[PDB]
């Protein structure tokens, strides 16, 4: 090996005494000129031949011959000159004489071969479309370092006074240093863009498809984006375009290709993990190279500093060693960060396109579902489909590895302690064994724990939901307080689960922070122990730590991932279960087009038998009927005799089980359940096609559109809301049947429409759209219909039994031939700070102290440990032993189990704190908003209220803990760090101002723009699950109009929309990372010069100290901004839950100073002194100086028009409206000046409202609970249901479902009747009762009134006069003011508005 680099093998190849043992280092000859060289050409050479297959198979086009890649040829064509020359000098001396050995001829070949392909390469790059290459940047920087050793060498070896150094080749080797620093310093810059770019023409694309390969890896292409987001907001049209590979149209059909292939090679159930894997594999592998290379790099600080510290101990080594550490420890720990943070991107990557290929593919599926698929599962299911299992595989992604990491991590981390503390290593593999059992454990009770929190949370939702809704009810009736404490107990169960989850997430701190000091622990006893010859220096210690330190995250990782991919499984077999469903037959039905004249009617079905299932019993037996071009048919029959089949049928919904059918044209559908979107009513009817004013304006005036939006505030333009906010059900069939004929379609296959319209409407429908004079007048049109009254106008009418065709035919032979249908017709006919504060005094000014406290003690307590252990590492041996073992291993222990105690007491109180903060806040929002004044319910929107009760206080309760625990935690971390290495090094203060003020003033930047960008993806998620659901609602009509394709590509938008959100988030973490990460890496660096500075005076053990935190602050940092932005995305739902503190609240409840007596409703007087209210100040009065001073005991009702609103006389007799004006006085009472239940509560009223509560019904009857059994059932037989009510199960307890749908509307109607009659106060009401319930109910009243109710007085309002008719007087009045008064009689007497509306 040495006649190699010289003739007589003279010059050594590594001689310690020249490279290693000298306050000089250089390489020897012989290793510059073999190992120098080849360590670049080796490089260059390993990667040309896969980078030419890469650049093979991944093309961008061709790049014009621009100058910087031409200069880089020729400089690439100079190397190779300049280093043949040493081989044509070499042969100028072996052929001269001179015995030369082969490096001196080898070396140049090998060099000019490998510029040689660098220029090659550099060519390779270009045709190939690469702007900056990360291949050729790297290739340089090897070749330079190696050169900068050479030329180091050349350039001393050189100025020496003794040897006469070759001017030849040092000077062609000056040409070649020269030559590589331009080449390098060229390898950094871009060429220019290729010239068959296609997205150019984007006006916002992401800026990485044209991003250097430095800005890459350090992700510097969102600077722009994060300082943007400080300067000003971003929107959604900020947001960069997704690049072409993460789009659903380039991402959904490769799997949608995949999956098609496996279940055909199936045709063993498809295996949808073969596909995934087979999809997104070959992008994800990647991500095992980098984290392959990022765990065995982990392991270079450990190792380092092992070496460091011999160094510090070792006072005969040249200063220039602890140097050469330094350096190479920042390199190791840079070259980990931006490594780490690829393998991050990859994944999160790859989670990504998981997540959108999903949500396509179960998109395209769900619209080629046969039906029995879509009736074995409900539409949530088939929505959380993407909801919660695709967002699984996403999440899942980026843990995924640590499956086989962790184990390697820890694999090493042992074997490394072993190597340097021996077989007592198992004192802390058994503390570890035993972490796995109690780690295992927890994360299981915490699931479990979690399912009953959610069960008894989606509890209070539906309550919060109903109270919400008959808001109104409960505010009338005065039973605001007893469903307050309902939902406070429910609250109180959710709060007993979550104490429960707060003991397990103590411990889970306590494992979290003190895992590497338990292993610690034991290891160091039973090593200082076994035997009295172990000393523990510094390098032991200090060595090991760094490895438990860097052991812990897979052990506590390694057991949630477990269950993660665990949960996934579950996720998949779901998917899976729905990708695999049976498809409808794109061909069972076949078509033809308007124009092929084969057969002349547009329908023909030949004993076509059709079934919903399988194997059921086929509802459709052996049809057949041909219904001519535009000829009218239509269809009747008893209920059940398979009308609403046919049409179902011949729009391919069925499977054909046997038969024939053909349908030639366009198609339209209005089916019976009416499926409306969630746009404007005119986009809705235009269904999306070029709307041409006339048409529109036809189509609208035909099926009576025009008096539907003058009621609908903005007109066609109305936005109908959250899935119809308005529309009610005969507009939503007329606005369907404009869809349908504004689609202007062929064949109308119309299934029952006009049903939900009354008569007259329907007829005007009939003759003005289906009618033979109509605007389909020329369209075959079918229509299963119920009315009998159009048969005549109609061309054909078509009756069946039982799925079998009657008879059809003319209704002229209809009726002549007596047949069937003659039977049919005779038998029917027949953050400003103050946030903060506040969650702090909701969790208590004590509990806030005390976790700042044993957090402290915690933390002074670790690092007076570690201290410890240094003073413990630096004890003299003495006599071949070490003295204090006992002491310092005492102390040492007795320090760990203070901090462990301090890590749960502190754990335990946030999360208790936690729990007060809940509770309370919770409280507070309940009391707020039940005192809100109706206005407050009728203007705030109902999803603000139910999401604040929802997600903001899931926040409050489940979310802000924990991260103020892991802020805290980071924060502390950092500090202590920062303690120790300033302390041990104490001239480090130096880079404090450099390195946290100035590059922790990232934070600024990364906190302000995740915000944005946090909030525009949890904007832009819903859209998708919406569109999803109103899919799946009405796939019918989207299958029947051919229109598949344009909602497969509003899928895809919204996907792509929530990814443009997405895709910048994560970018913005790497961003962070990479900073924070140089930021820590920085901090190793100057901890360990500063103790390499400074070795005679540390100790040898203050170094480890010092550089193992400098080697934890890396992850501290990174982890605390990250929850900085937390806490501030967090913390605004205190500030959410506190919004109704100061709104306008009703009038106090209880007056006791002025408190009303017992009997306050003693006469039942109605004094009215001009009284005036006004439903908003900005509106009319709607009182007009109301005056009468009615006597108890009477009967009055309250009539008028439109406008007159004795609606309002409601609202005003309770008080749900504050005076407007004027007074109401009874019994020598201002009510406006008595306590709100002091009045509402003697006052009954029959609201106009059948709403029942989810409970036994005798909570409905008395939810106080203040009313006994005798007199309920007295009631309920008083109130003419008691009969039934024996009926129930429970006699007084049978359970009613929410909102009373288990009753009868009349049934709902009694029960208010039993309400009053239980209330029987002194005065009554029924508001307009008497039109939305039969005669028995209002006649009951009556004879509850005359009988029961006589002592009563009653003013009430209905629409029935005769409802009033007997009563003793009547009153009217409109624009305010009362209209007449008196008897009712005698007003008709007076031929008055009264008179007219008799009549009317
Ligand atoms: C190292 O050792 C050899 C003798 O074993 C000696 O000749 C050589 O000069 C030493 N290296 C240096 C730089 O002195």
């Amino acid at each position: 090996l040495r006649d190699f680099c010289s003739v007589d093998g003279s010059d050594l190849f590594w001689e310690w005494n020249v490279t290693w043992n000298t306050s000089n280092p250089d390489f020897t000859k012989c290793f510059q000129n073999t190992v120098l060289v080849w360590v670049p050409c080796s490089y260059l050479w390993v990667c040309f031949p896969f980078y030419f297959l890469y650049l093979s198979h991944h093309d961008r086009g061709y790049i014009q011959m621009t100058h910087l890649n031409k200069a880089k040829t020729a400089l690439g064509f100079l190397l190779w000159i300049v280093c043949w020359a040493d081989l044509f000098y070499s042969f100028w001396e072996r052929s001269m004489g001179k015995l030369l050995a082969p490096v001196f001829l080898v070396s140049p070949t090998l060099l000019g071969i490998t510029m040689l392909l660098a220029t090659f390469l550099i060519q390779i790059e270009r045709r190939r479309g690469v702007q900056s290459s990360g291949i050729m940047l790297t290739f340089w920087l090897i070749a330079l370092l190696c050169a900068l050793a050479i030329l180091r060498s050349k350039i001393m070896t050189a100025l020496k006074e003794d040897a006469r150094v070759d001017v030849f080749r040092d000077v062609t080797f000056y040409i070649y240093f020269s030559l590589v620093l331009i080449q390098l310093v060229l390898s950094c810059f871009s060429d220019r863009s290729p010239l068959f770019s296609e997205t150019i023409n984007d006006p916002n694309p992401c800026p990485e498809s044209s991003a250097s390969f430095l800005s890459r890896i350090t992700f510097w292409w969102i600077t722009g984006m994060m300082v943007q987001g400080y300067r000003q907001p971003l929107e959604s049209t900020d947001l960069w375009s997704l690049n072409k590979e993460d789009t659903s149209e380039q991402v959904v059909p490769v799997l949608v290709k995949n999956w098609k292939k496996e279940c055909a090679k199936s045709r063993r159930d498809p295996s949808l993990f073969k596909v995934l894997y087979k999809t997104f594999g070959p992008y994800f592998l990647m991500s095992f190279l980098f984290k392959a290379v990022h765990d065995l790099m982990m392991f270079a600080g450990p190792e380092i500093l092992k070496l460091l510290i011999n160094f510090v101990n070792d006072k005969k080594a040249p200063e220039w060693q602890g140097y050469f550490y330094t350096a190479l420890l920042f390199i190791s720990a840079c070259l980990q960060t931006l490594v780490l943070h690829q393998y991050f991107h990859i994944c999160f990557v790859s989670g990504m396109r998981i997540k959108t290929a999903v949500i396509g593919a179960v998109y395209r599926k769900a619209l080629v579902i046969t039906n029995a698929a879509r009736k074995s599962s409900t539409v949530g299911e088939i929505v959380n489909l993407m909801s919660v299992d695709a967002q699984r595989f996403m999440d899942l992604a980026t843990y995924i590895n640590m499956i086989w990491s962790a184990p390697l991590q820890v694999i090493l981390a042992l074997y490394l302690l072993w190597l340097n503390l021996g077989p007592s290593v198992l004192a802390g593999v058994a503390v570890m064994v035993l972490m796995v059992p109690l780690n295992a454990v927890m994360a299981m009770k915490t699931k479990t724990y979690q399912v009953a929190h959610m069960k008894s949370k989606d509890n209070r939702i539906k309550l919060m939901n109903e109270i919400l809704n008959g808001i109104k009810v409960l505010k009338l009736y005065a039973w605001e307080l007893a469903f307050k404490d309902k939902v406070l107990a429910i609250r109180q169960e959710e709060l007993k689960v979550l104490k429960k989850s707060a003991y397990l997430a103590a411990v889970g701190t306590f494992t979290w922070v003190c895992t590497p000091f338990l292993v610690a622990l034991s290891t160091f006893a039973v090593y200082v122990t076994v035997d009295e010859n172990n000393i523990l220096d510094a390098q032991k210690a200090f060595v090991s730590l760094a490895l438990f330190n860097i052991l812990r995250f897979p052990l506590n990782i390694l057991p949630m991932v477990i269950s993660s991919i665990v949960q996934a499984s579950v996720s998949l077999k779901r998917l899976r279960v729905f990708l695999s469903h049976e498809d409808l037959d794109p061909d069972s039905i076949q078509r033809r087009p308007i124009k092929d004249a084969g057969a002349t009617n547009s329908i023909t079905v030949k004993n076509a038998t059709f079934t919903w299932a399988r194997n059921d019993p086929p509802t459709l037996h052996g049809i057949t009927f041909s219904v001519p071009e535009g000829s009218l048919v239509a269809v009747v029959g008893q209920v059940g005799c398979g009308k609403s089949s046919l049409l179902s049928a011949l729009l391919a919904e069925m499977d054909k089980v046997e038969g024939h059918v053909t349908v030639k044209g366009s198609v339209a559908y209005v089916p019976q359940q009416a499926w409306i979107q969630n746009i404007s009513l005119r986009e809705n009817i235009l269904f999306g096609r070029q709307l041409q004013e006339r048409y529109y304006k036809a189509v609208v005036e035909a099926c009576a559109l025009l008096p539907d939006l003058e009621i609908l505030p903005s007109g066609d333009r109305t936005e109908i809301g959250e899935k119809g906010v308005n529309l009610s059900g005969g507009q939503k069939q007329r606005v369907s049947l404009a869809r349908a004929v504004y689609c202007d379609s062929d064949v109308y296959l119309l299934d029952d429409p006009l049903s939900a319209v009354d008569a007259h409407v329907g007829k005007h429908i009939f003759e003005n759209v289906i009618g033979p004079k109509g605007l389909l007048k020329n369209k075959t049109r079918l229509l299963v219909t119920h009315a009998i009254s159009y048969l005549p106008q109609m061309d054909v009418i078509i009756v069946m039994s039982g799925g079998k065709i009657s008879e059809m035919g003319s209704y002229q032979e209809l009726l002549a031939r007596d047949g069937a249908f003659a039977e049919f017709l005779r038998t029917y006919a027949s953050v400003k700070l103050s946030v903060y504060w506040d969650y702090m005094k909701a969790i208590g000014l004590f509990i806030s102290f005390l976790s700042i406290f044993l957090f402290l003690c915690n933390h002074v307590a670790s690092l007076v440990s570690n201290y410890w252990l240094s003073l413990w590492t630096d004890d003299p041996i003495v006599n071949g032993t070490q003295e204090h073992t006992q002491v310092r291993l005492s102390v040492y222990g007795a320090l760990g189990i203070s901090q462990g105690i301090t890590v749960f007491g502190y754990s335990m109180a946030v999360s208790i704190g936690g729990i007060f903060a809940s509770r309370r806040l919770h409280l507070d929002l309940l009391h707020n908003v039940l005192r809100s004044p109706i206005s407050f319910f009728e203007r705030t929107p109902s999803g603000n209220l139910v999401n604040r009760f929802s997600k903001e206080l899931d926040t409050v309760d489940s979310m802000i803990p924990q991260v103020i625990k892991m802020f805290m935690g980071s924060l502390f971390n950092v500090i202590g760090a920062c303690i120790i290495i300033l302390l041990a090094t104490p001239m480090a203060a130096v880079i404090i101002p450099p390195l946290g003020l100035i590059y922790f003033f990232v934070q600024r930047f990364y906190v302000a723009s995740s915000r944005q960008l946090k909030r525009l993806e949890s904007v832009s998620r819903s859209p998708v699950y919406s569109h999803f659901n109103e899919t799946l609602l009405g796939v019918s009509v989207i299958r029947a109009f051919e229109e598949q394709e344009r909602f497969i590509r509003q899928s895809d938008l919204k996907v792509d929309e929530n990814q443009k959100a997405y895709y910048p988030s994560i970018v913005a973490n790497r961003w962070l990372a990479v900073r924070l990460e140089c930021v820590g890496n920085c901090i190793v660096l100057f901890a360990s010069l500063f103790a390499v500075i400074s070795r005679h005076s540390l100790s040898a053990g203050l170094v480890g100290l010092s550089v193992s935190y400098s080697l934890q602050v890396t992850t501290y940092l990174n982890w605390l901004v990250r929850m900085s932005s937390e806490m501030e995305t967090n913390i605004v739902a205190v500030e959410r839950l506190k919004e109704y503190s100061e709104t306008e609240k009703e009038a106090p409840w209880q007056i006791q100073d002025m408190a009303p007596p017992k009997d306050w409703p003693q006469v039942g007087r109605v004094e009215f002194r001009d009284y005036g209210l006004r439903y908003r100040e900005d509106l009319d009065l709607v009182l007009k100086h109301i005056n009468v001073t009615i006597d108890g005991g009477e009967k009055v009702g309250i009539v008028g028009r439109t406008g007159a609103g004795k609606s309002s006389l409601t609202l005003g007799l309770f008080r749900i409206k504050e005076s407007a004006e004027g007074e109401i006085i009874i019994d020598d009472i201002n009510i406006a000046k008595i306590g709100l239940h002091d009045l509402r509560f003697k006052i009954t009223i029959i609201p106009q409202d059948p709403v029942l509560f989810s409970g036994s019904l005798r909570m409905n009857l008395d939810p106080f609970s203040q009313y006994s059994d005798e007199e309920v059932w007295t009631s309920l037989e008083l109130a003419h249901l008691k009969g039934f009510v024996s009926a129930l199960p429970d006699k007084l307890n049978h359970e009613c479902a929410e909102g009373g749908e288990n009753l009868s509307v009349g049934q709902r109607q009694l029960v208010c009747l039993a309400r009053a009659l239980l209330r029987k106060t002194k005065i009554l009401v029924l508001d307009e009762a008497t039109a939305a319930v039969d005669l028995e109910t209002d006649d009951l009243i009556q004879s509850t009134i005359r009988t029961q109710f006589d002592d009563c007085t009653v003013l009430t309002i209905a629409h029935r006069l005769n409802t009033i008719m007997d009563y003793t007087r009547v009153i009217v009045l409109d624009k305010g003011e009362i209209q007449e008064w008196g008897s009712p009689s005698d007003l008709l007497q007076q031929r008055g508005l009264f008179y007219s509306m008799a009549k009317d």
